[PDB]
């Protein structure tokens, strides 16, 4: 019995769709969903999505609103599509997926996975929803993530941050931390080895180990004495060169949550989505140093430190892969007489 | 039980809204609202109104598709909103009213014509209804059509022609003419004696009398002869003037229509609505020969003779003062020697 | 080297996309693209599509400019999406198909056809252009249409016409007869005996049999008399009735057309798509007679009369699969006494 | 003398609408109004309303610029339009009324407020203006504020607070405290006994009373102890209970702005208007704990406890109505064995 | 006293912008210019320029209503801008120019045509406004026309037709034909002897010549031999051949509306403007015969065949150059054996 008035009744008496009975009266004028209240119209949407305004502000209202993969993890694992829910890519302020399975009518192409058109496309399981574990066990192809253990199968331990509504957080309150597996033509993958970036904000950056509470409050000489880091060019990569008119390094989220607190800089999200490596047109407001693609990961210091002092340091430029979010991170390392000069997330 | 997808259903399979119960998936973009058939976007409405696209839809699908009175007669009996039902304004493609009564959640000031928000607006009754000749005697002001009489209420014989669906016709297997009644502060109000406008096209112009029928076809001296007409100015009023840069007279239909058949001329309707008296920028073709306010009236050729007939030619210039459709229409009467120079419907 | 400055090269220099070199000035102005010629924007197409601008822009471009079958056709026997090209339907102006293969990078759901996403998609096959006859025999499903015979395959002779640019037309310098060849899930399918629809308009209606051309001429008496109708209903089906406020039958394109010649009427196309029954809300400008659902198709007169004369008049009501454009079209037949009462395109 | 062109030029030159002469460049693109300035177009106006972009455009510009009062009391007193100014409503960038009285001649009803057409109407007169107290006493429905006494009218004093300009402050330089009449059918209204919502910021909140200052700066226990509220669930309702997937409690902005000074979260206003109580959609950032209905009052901590330690506390499940900023709202009390459970504004 | 209220109280009054003192109370929805009259909007202007909606409205009811040079012969001579007028491109249904003279304050690049800005632009200046033909000999550069002489200017004598409100005509009661002037860098040019297009419509073809009458009357052999135009392929050329896929030739207007008379065709204008020499996709809907790009060139008949019979046929390949409407149009001239195979208006 779904409607536009329906979904907007939802929402104005609900904070999102709850299946609830009611109709309240709406208009739409261009992209935005206003509601009538007491004479007056108070908007309820705006649509920032390439899909018609009515038909975005019904999945919007349709979102999931328990803590969920990041998108990032969702699209390195090859998620096409969710099984009936919607995964709300709040970074695009749109739906992660282009179709839906079993949420809205027009974007709907099948009621329940196990229609023949879903058997070639990744549908993300929910094993928190009854029956998602068991509709993973007989899909050709999926994502399923659970809270606790799965009958015969091994669990990838996922990250420890999860999205709701949002906001992404290492849950108190609620788990966030998943179990993931993976299906490809009907038979669970083994899945590989990683590292996971930790998610974290440029503003409220909060340190996740000794390594990085030293990192924020020693000095750059004293720090890389500490860490014995001589030799691994942290104070190109991970502190950054201010000193000429191309911004150097500055490739570690850490480095420009010390660097932020001293001096403010412009992070221009020219690509915005959500991404395992970001990629900024960087100027920095006390020097004018400025770089148009500055790739920068959000790793916890000492995976970062990890993975540099696990390189070969004899090749004067090399291609280093390594296994973050469950994807293949190309990065880029520069050596000379044995020392990192720089190592840097790889651009196209 | 009103939806968006309930409306686009009755109008998909219904052609227009029907009180079905039923949803299609529809989508919203821009001005225009389209229905997803075997996978494909289907136009059902593209918004002309200054309401929401949504609002305006339903509106359109909950129209009056029984024959109506034009909305020049609504308009010139002062009827400020209708009763439960929608008049479809086809020249102007938008409601004919502002605000409904019982129709859509959006647009509505009451439920029932009897709320003392409708008192001081001139309601729209429709005898045809059940119960509507009792909510018109209730009503503090009001319009009222019926087929046939009211005990007690005094009636005012319509014109012959109604609007079924925007064509303009007199009635054969339907009823087109009514009658009126009025309804000013509580008191019936007697409605004054009129001519009607015959509500005819230029392109498909059809004489309603044997003085019509010899207009298009008697040469303008033999017509002239024929009627009495000598002194009377129909050879610039009525066959209008090509000679000069301005355009001389021209303000009856039947003379355009006339004219029209040997050449064609442009007729920009600068202020596009119904109305009594219509607007012309028109520039002949033939000759050159233009006017930017050339007013045209469609008077049946003999009302037209009887009125300018009726005049004091002993005068220079003087405002005569003629009711048609319900309204007074002044007209501007310019004589010399006692006869007449120009006779025009009187401009702003 | 697909661009949107290069299609707009090709529609200004070649009246379509032609795969030329060159760029030209172009703005975007919300669904309209406009060119700079000689210091002035000039309109090259308005966007009528729910797709992007640009998008529709260029798949009107790279529309096929070769006599296609009519979308009503490739509807009825489930083409999903075309082969390397873009079927254009100029009923809706838009695209016939949601997405492309080897066409436009945003639509392109695959390059070419053999992509496992085509597999379970009806793709339309040009046996005209090289390598499309294979491509049929090695995908799982698709329609086939050649000038020729097919080694091995059973052809279907499809209708006499076709659409080349949006006329619908029986070619004299170009084949417009195509055979059809249909697979489901890798298994030729043989497609039924089959009707067509003459895909005629009401305006310039012609006649294609001595059947037709006397009941245009002969009077309604003397053609039922002529052909043997008496006890058909063909006064109320084909002719229509038009004494009560339901207009009466009306359900072959042949009666409107005659009906036309004598007096006007309003059809509204309030679900504006190619079918191979059409639905109009059809308004009698003479008589006000008038139906919101008017099923209206357009047969041969001859085809009609050995469809209904093929028919058991001997129960009250009952439900006639007719094969019309490789569709089964559904009547509903209604007796009386052994005669028919009515016959007409079973509505919903 | 009113012209898009003279609005603009106020509002360049004046700040605002000052009856000033002149006029500047215009141009309309889309919802935003922009103006010549130096050969390039600055923008002066983005619409965010349901109005024509130069009628909402001009009707900010005429926008009261005086300490109005806030748009939930008026609505609260049932203000339907507000005589010869505009209140504009900085929570929704919209008109706080659909028509306007001597204002925008779209907009306008009526030039003043003695026409036939606002009798019905609860009119807003402002006795700062002259003859605005004059013009209430001759009207039918209205609600009036006055700086001072008004001779013969018994007043109700308002919230010290007003909007000046959508910035809500308590006035130093200028009057914020008004006193409130009202009246229905011509007679002067008693208005209730009512408490105000103190309108305050979760980023910039300030403590208003020595127990406001206890309670962000004392610790849970330390407070509760203090003001001798143990039993009344302020550990739920006033501080919140983080520790579960639904966020418990927190429906005081004091307990609102006390966790905000520790950890972030989002609240997310689904209805964006101004009301005596606010609803948000909260994820706490630090837990996870979340709530799809938040309601969120802004009541003195004094008033609060002064409104639960006055409820029976024998009953499990109870409406309780409070008068807030003149409505009825109505709260749920929730006991168990003569303790408070929750308390909570009602939801639907 | 320029303003939006202004401008649409002369539309609306006077028929265009005419100068007159008032306003009307305006509304503007996306693109669409609208006034209230009695309570409802009025659609007064739909934009369908690359300009602002308000601007290009002001344009247009600015535009000159007296008969002006067609667009194809303004931009044939160069004009850039229109001396303190604006010339309405019908064709485009936009300003001609791009920027305006003493017009319209968004638009104006100057207020006179003597400021130094308007010195490198031809300026167009109209003899029949008083001080016009003195700002000619003044301007480095323009274009002007006049209805007489100019003492000392040797004239050129334009097209018998121009444009009155779009409607293109030869004036009896107006005059059409003017003299012509132009000068480049402060020297008056002398204009080429030219031929004229005769601007006619296919629909309302009228012959204008003893040779035309008979080109519509007899058939392609008679008409071949009357005029002895053996051997120079008319018959390809003029009237067109329908027997391939590939339309050939049908270059003259005259040609296609012998062959509208018989069959209908579509004309698939790519580029809607005004020019010379027009391309068309054309699709011939009786034979199916198309051609992408048919160049259309509207030459008296008598023009034609003194141009062709004009042209030495001893080449096989040659570019003939004719002046039309003052611009050189470039011709391609296929021989054989000293007859013509093809003469056609060479494309890019």
């Amino acid at each position: 019995a779904m409607s536009l008035e329906n979904v907007a009744f939802n929402v104005v008496n609900k904070g999102h769709f709850d299946g609830q009975q009611g109709e309240v009266p709406v208009s739409i004028i261009n992209n935005t969903v206003y509601t009538k209240v007491d004479g007056v119209d108070v908007e309820l949407f705006e649509n920032k999505t390439t899909l018609p305004v009515n038909v975005a502000f019904e999945l919007w209202a349709k979102r999931n609103i328990k803590p969920v993969p990041e998108v990032k993890i969702l699209n390195n694992l090859g998620v096409d599509i969710a099984a009936n829910t919607v995964i709300w890519d709040y970074k695009r302020d749109a739906p992660a997926h282009i179709s839906t399975i079993g949420v809205c009518s027009m974007t709907d192409i099948a009621k329940k996975p196990t229609e023949t058109i879903c058997a070639p496309l990744t549908v993300f399981f929910d094993g928190r929803v009854d029956g998602q574990v068991d509709l993973f066990r007989n899909a050709r192809n999926g994502v399923l993530i659970t809270e606790g253990s799965v009958k015969g199968l091994q669990p990838s331990v996922g990250p420890k941050q999860a999205s709701l509504n949002g906001v992404t957080l290492i849950g108190e309150a609620v788990k966030t931390q998943f179990n993931y597996y993976k299906k490809v033509d009907g038979v669970v993958q083994q899945l590989p080895e990683t590292y996971f970036t930790q998610s974290r904000n440029l503003q409220e950056f909060k340190p996740r180990s000794q390594m990085e509470i030293d990192f924020l409050e020693l000095a750059m000489d004293e720090f890389i004495e500490r860490y014995k880091l001589e030799g691994y060019a942290f104070e190109h990569i991970v502190y950054g060169d201010f000193s000429h008119s191309q911004l150097g390094g500055l490739h570690l989220l850490i480095g420009l949550a010390k660097r932020f607190k001293e001096s403010p800089f412009e992070l221009e999200d020219f690509i915005p989505m959500d991404s395992t490596v970001k990629n900024y047109f960087i100027t920095d407001a006390q020097t004018g140093s400025s770089k148009c693609v500055c790739s920068v990961i959000d790793l916890l210091l000492d995976d970062f430190v990890e993975i540099i002092k696990s390189q070969d340091l004899s090749v004067v430029s090399k291609v280093v892969k390594v296994t973050i979010d469950y994807t293949e991170i190309s990065f880029m390392l520069w050596c000379k007489d044995g020392h990192v000069e720089t190592f840097y997330p790889k651009l196209q």
